[PDB]
């Protein structure tokens, strides 16, 4: 059996954004039934990795920069338009006079996750540059754990900004043109790393080589073209350590 982890409230069998045919796709290349290992938490999933209770993982940017320590082996990222890259994007409604990041002082924002880059980190390190945090900056913050749901409180007023994935931004806008059409970006965080899928400290040098090979070949198998599709990404290219420097740098001033 093979455990494949993400940290996601996202069922692979949705309808819109199912990510199944990954599965499917890592179980014909493999030849290893796929048990799918999925938690609501950044932290629960770099647990199970930390402890080599899973074989591979899709964590988050920041995620990896802490697993990468405890010996968690890159085995790809994906592109997007040429671009093994993405960033934070500060999200408000067209409609709401909410212009800038400057003009979220005193507002109510939605975060994703604690341990997340592109719904956490990199807006504490937009706010180091003017000597404020969250606490001090927003007039209150919340965790969705979901940058669909707080692309959703931003489309309802619930929040009058929110901090998400540049990715999902993109992929959301094909999927729900209504939310993201009341939408727009006021602010973005400098360029990271994409986030990277990683194998565990235990799993053996044949074994890794050969889901290497699965995910940079992805892009050339017809059942990975269409795991490419469930995932809005072009294919998986050679992780590069150094593209994360941007959070080592960040999380070295908390």
């Amino acid at each position: 059996v093979f455990r494949v982890a993400v940290s996601s409230m996202i069922s692979p069998l949705e309808t819109m954004k199912g990510y199944g045919p990954v599965l499917s796709y890592i179980e014909q290349q493999t030849g290893r039934k796929v048990e799918l290992v999925q938690r609501r938490t950044y932290r629960e999933v770099n647990e199970l990795i930390r402890e080599n209770k899973i074989d591979l993982a899709f964590i988050c940017t920041y995620s990896f920069v802490e697993a990468e320590l405890f010996g968690a082996r890159p085995v790809a990222v994906p592109q997007v338009e040429g671009n093994p890259y993405y960033q934070a994007v500060v999200i408000t409604r067209r409609d709401s006079g909410i212009n800038s990041l400057e003009e979220l002082r005193n507002k109510r924002f939605a975060f994703t996750d604690p341990m997340s880059f592109s719904g956490h980190i990199a807006l504490r390190g937009e706010l180091v540059k003017v000597d404020r945090t969250p606490e001090t900056f927003f007039a209150s913050t919340f965790y969705t754990y979901s940058h669909d749901n707080s692309l959703r409180a931003v489309y309802d007023g619930i929040v009058d900004g929110a901090t998400i994935d540049s990715l999902v931004f993109r992929s959301s806008n094909i999927l729900y043109p209504e939310i993201g059409a009341a939408l727009q970006v006021v602010h973005v965080s400098p360029l990271v790393g994409a986030p990277p899928v990683v194998v565990s400290p235990g799993l053996s040098e044949e074994d890794y080589q050969l889901i290497r090979r699965a995910f940079l070949n992805m892009h050339n198998e017809p059942l990975g073209k269409q795991a490419l599709d469930t995932l809005f990404i072009d294919r998986f290219v050679m992780v590069n350590s150094g593209h994360y420097d941007y959070i080592r740098e960040i999380a070295g001033k908390i």
